[PDB]
This record gives C-alpha cells, structure tokens and sequence, in this order.
C-alpha cells in the first residue's frame, strides 16, 4: 500500500459533512439571470460563456454542464464550496438551471485568460517562477483542503498575463483523499498521467498533481509542449521512461508490487536515465537553470512518494526570486 | 471528400481485369460431382448444403447462388477468384452449376462451425483475443487487395473451435474501392451498419468492416449481443448516439458537410460520449480489460477516417497474448 507524506489525515478530522459529497445538495437557480455573450472554451464536460448576470450586471463565466450523473455534479460543486476562498483557486458563484431544459450550469468569477500556445513562448525565466509559484499556492491549498485536483494541465490553468494573475479551474475530476481509498486511474490528460495510472495503481495520493506539475514546468523551460507526447496510454509510458529510465521504473513497480502488463516488456525496451540538461539548446537556454533543473528532477520521479509536496517545492531555490 | 488512409490506390496499380469484375467469365463446371449432405442455411441469393465432392472425398459446402443480376454474380466470384489462398478467407473450390438448369452456385471448404449464440457463451478472455485477431488478418487481406467486405457480422463469421478454425464468408456484397467512389449506404445488416451508411454518407471505404469490426467484440466482451440494437435504420442511430454521444455525432456531420434526415430530429435527443466501463458489470467482467476498451473505443468511433485500420488494430496491446503464442 502508500500514504500520502502530507496531509493524509485531514478529511477524516473534519466533519463528514465536509467530505460526504454524496449527501450534499445544490440549489438551483434560474439561468435566465444569465446572459451568455461570447463561447469562452469548451472541454470534455462542457461548453464556457462569457455572460453578465443581468441583475448586477457583473461579468462571470457560465460552464453549461454536458448531460452527466447527479453524484459528480454534487462533487465537483462541494470541493469548489470547500475551496471558496482559496488561494488562486477559481470562485464558485452560482448553481443554476435553464428553466426550460433543465439543464445545469456552474457559474465562475470571470478571469480574462491568454491562450498558453501564445503566452508560453512570450515567457522569461521570471515570468515561468512566477506563475509557476501562483500554481503551487492553489495546489498546496487544495491539498490541504483533502482534495487532489487530478486534471493539471495548462488547458485548466488561467493566466491574465497583463494584471499578472492566475486561477486553477476545472474541478469536474478533482476527488477527496481518504488514506487506503482505491481511486479510478482514468483521470487526468495523456500527457500529463503520472505513472502510477499508466501502471493502474489505484493507492494514489496529491503527489499525482505534482507530477502533472513538473510535465508543464519541463513544457515551459524546455519548450517541448507536451512534454511527454504519448501516442496512446502505453507509449505514454514509453516516452516516460525514455527519459527516467527503464531500470528505475521496474525498481519503482518493485517497491510497490506492481505487475506490469506483459505486453508492456517489448515497447519499453532499455532505456538510460537522461541528465535533464541533455534537453537544453539554443531555442531554450536562457528559461533553464541549474535550479529549475533540480526542482524538475524532484517532481518527475516514478515514486510518487518521493516527489515534492506542493509545499516543498514552494521552499525551492528556483522560486527564491518570487518569494 | 474523403479517402482511405491505407490502401486507396491499389487496385488501379493492378490490371483492370482484377477488378472490372463486369467482364469476368467463369468457368462453370457440374455440380454433380458433389453429393448433398445437409442444407445448412440460407441467405438471399443463396441455398447452402454440407457436401462431399465424390472425385476426391473431401467435405465442402454447395452454396446455391439464387437468380439475380448476372453482374452480381461476377462479383462475387471475381471477388473470392482475387482473395483465394488469403488468410482466414473462406476458399472457393470452384464454381459450378447443372447442364440443363444453368443455376450457378459456389463451392466452398468446409467448416465445423459452432453458433456464435452457444460459442459467444463459453469463450474466454484468450478466446475472444485470438478469433478477433484471425478476423483481423483476414479483413486486412481483404482489404490490401482492394476489397471491402460490407457485412462483416458474426453469422458470416465461421469459427471451428476444436481445431481453433475461422474464415470469414459470404462476400456477395463486398465489393471494390476505388477512392472518390460514392457507394450505396444500403449494405451490412443493421445492427452492424456504420453510422456513414445510416445518415448516407457514401463515399465510404475500408474502414466500414472497421466499425462491424468493433460491434462484434462490443458484444463479445460485454455479452449484450447486438450491441446496437435497433428496430429500425433510424433508431439504430439513436442507439450508437446514446454510447457515442450526440454533440461527438454533429460534429462528425458537420466534418464531412452531411445534413440528417428531418426524422432524426424528434428522436436522437441529447446523450453525452459514455464511458466504455460504463457497460461492465458481474457477468461479463471476466471478458473485459483495460486493453479491451483502449481498442474498442478506437474502432466505435463516428469518424471512418479516424477508426484505426485492420494493420493498426493488430498491433494494440489487446492482442499481445496472440501474437507472442503463434510466433
Ligand atoms: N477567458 C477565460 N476562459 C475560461 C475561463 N474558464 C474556463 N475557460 C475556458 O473554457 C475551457 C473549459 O473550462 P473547463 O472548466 O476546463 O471545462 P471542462 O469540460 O471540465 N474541460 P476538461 O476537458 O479539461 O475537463 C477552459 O479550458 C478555458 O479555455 C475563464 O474564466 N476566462
Ligand atoms: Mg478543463
Ligand atoms: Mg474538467
Ligand atoms: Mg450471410
């Protein structure tokens, strides 16, 4: 088994009330209230407006939730309840329905967000520490809150570039950790699984946040974005451990008891593990740096135990210009 | 438009009779060389007898080709004449017919096959594994010499499983690709009818047997049989919307510029994609994997285009414990 190294204990302290999502029970308002101006983005789960509440005339932002069962809505809305205030954390403001179709909708602040295929070459150094620093602030709050987000990925994190300001969004994946609990490894974006659920170890903990986390620093320093561009699940894998090394990833599943699928023995190969500064040259030179090279090296670890906790990586060197 | 990712252009690389099957001339022999044993079913241009051919003494089976259109009859034989000595291709021993009579009709190797309701009933995991790869080799054959099936389905889907034995029968639709060919939409049966031939898209291609391809190991590993079970063309639609989702269908049609009958207004409604776990429950667990559903979900796809193909399907990790035991 495996245990969170923080934080593992913080749910059950609280009151069931806190965790027990299950039980919790929206109220829907009237959607009409809204005025849906501009299509904002959209995912897996949803369709995104800009709108204005009618009443106040406040801009926010207004997720049409694509038809799904009532037990997620009530997750996703009571961990964005639980995280009301926090940190960097985007705001839940309303739960409401279309008084006609009934369908329901989640209404967020509004943050004016730069698209991270044109922001992310505009960056320097500073800029990647600084908001990088802003993205561990909401990580270490939801973690500490008992929650795991789950779906890490620059598409989930909002940067106004201009007022220097970010919000983590996108909580319809994000689940309450209980030490022991089993969890669905179908969760998180290919490029960004950690490899606890490419190897479906189900013991997982916040350490799978950070993982993601180091996959948009190395996309960010490097300039290789993904990272890690999987083909599929397997090779996912693969090009991990084209970069960690194979050695390191059957001691992993070792310590752990992992049996990995056999078909997974020719696709891997052998492979050496790789000095993060063999992916240095000419076009990302000056965003590396011997500290963001350690810190790196500290998140992309197969262990999921050994990885820094959101608040270890805060205390980092590399982020020493942003403390 | 739209074309074949893999093998578009091979039948114009061959010679035209290959596949001008209008000016093919059979050579029909009699059909008394060959003794009636059993008549073992029937389609619609067909009458089938388990048979011996008494010059030799080897089983077969007498496929009696009912009147129709003499060019139907061309294609299908130029067709199997082309995929003879294919892999898990059913072969024709010869084409035949009576002196005074005319009837055509088509022999055919025999095969001890057992029902896919009893046989879908006792398979394993491995089972299921390697029938499907056997389908697989013989749907990219096919394919690789220019031909799609069009009604792939487990009735035409023979599998002797004493001697772990399958060939893939019945090519009296198949026909060959050609890429810009618009094609008619009235081919395979319903429950395994892609959604370009319900909504009459018909500049289709291989990829078609794909997607019948995925219906039959839907229904194997998760034991509802058919998987998309629909009472009619319209309402088989609605049952792959209702899995697939229905913002993933107008998406696809509004790719490929096709606008739907006005009658699919009032009955698809709107289902988000679902999770192919979704479907799992206590009997039929022991027949599903996570390397089950990675490859179903990458046959059941909307896009033709984006299906994979039978070369691609074989290489998923699903069929990993096939591969490493024939070698
Ligand atoms: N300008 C701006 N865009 C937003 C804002 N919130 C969301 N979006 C856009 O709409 C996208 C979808 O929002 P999200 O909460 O992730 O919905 P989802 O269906 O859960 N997406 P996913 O597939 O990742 O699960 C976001 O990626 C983003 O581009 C916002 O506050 N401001
Ligand atoms: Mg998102
Ligand atoms: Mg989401
Ligand atoms: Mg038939």
């Amino acid at each position: 088994g495996s245990r969170a190294r923080v934080y593992a204990e913080v749910n059950s302290l609280r009151s069931r009330e806190y965790w027990d999502y299950e039980a919790h029970v929206p109220s829907w308002g009237n959607q009409d209230d809204y005025q849906l101006v501009r299509k904002l983005g959209r995912g897996k789960y949803s369709e995104v407006f800009e709108a204005i509440n009618i009443t106040n005339n406040e801009r926010v932002v207004v997720k049409i939730l694509k038809p799904v069962k009532k037990k997620k809505i009530k997750r996703e809305v009571k961990i964005l309840e639980n995280l009301r205030g926090g940190t960097n954390i985007i705001k839940l403001i309303d739960t409401v329905k279309d008084p006609v179709s009934k369908t329901p909708a989640l209404v967020f602040e509004y943050i004016n967000n730069t698209d991270f295929k044109q922001l992310y070459q505009i960056l320097t150094d500073f800029d990647i520490r600084f908001y990088m620093y802003e993205l561990l602030k909401a990580l270490d709050y939801c973690h500490s809150k008992g929650i795991m987000h789950r779906d890490v990925k620059p598409h989930n994190v909002m940067i106004d570039h201009q007022q220097k300001k970010l919000r983590l969004i996108d909580w319809g994946l994000a689940e309450f950790y209980h030490p022991a609990q089993e969890y669905n490894v179908r969760v998180a974006s290919r490029y960004f699984k950690g490899p606890e659920l490419l190897v479906d170890y189900q013991m997982y903990d916040y350490s799978l946040d950070m993982w993601s986390l180091g996959c948009m620093l190395a996309s960010m320093i490097f300039r290789r974005e993904p990272f890690f561009h999987g083909q599929d699940n397997y090779d996912q894998l693969v090009r991990i451990a084209k970069v960690l090394g194979t050695e390191e990833l059957y001691g992993y599943l070792k310590k752990y008891h992992i049996d990995l699928d056999p078909h997974f023995n020719d696709i891997l190969g052998q492979h050496s593990r790789k000095r993060w500064e063999n992916f240095i040259h000419s076009e990302n030179r000056h965003l590396v740096s011997p500290e963001a090279l350690d810190l790196l090296d500290k998140l992309l670890r197969y262990d999921h135990q050994q990885r820094l906790t959101a608040k270890e990586a805060m205390e980092h060197p590399y982020f020493y210009p942003v403390v």
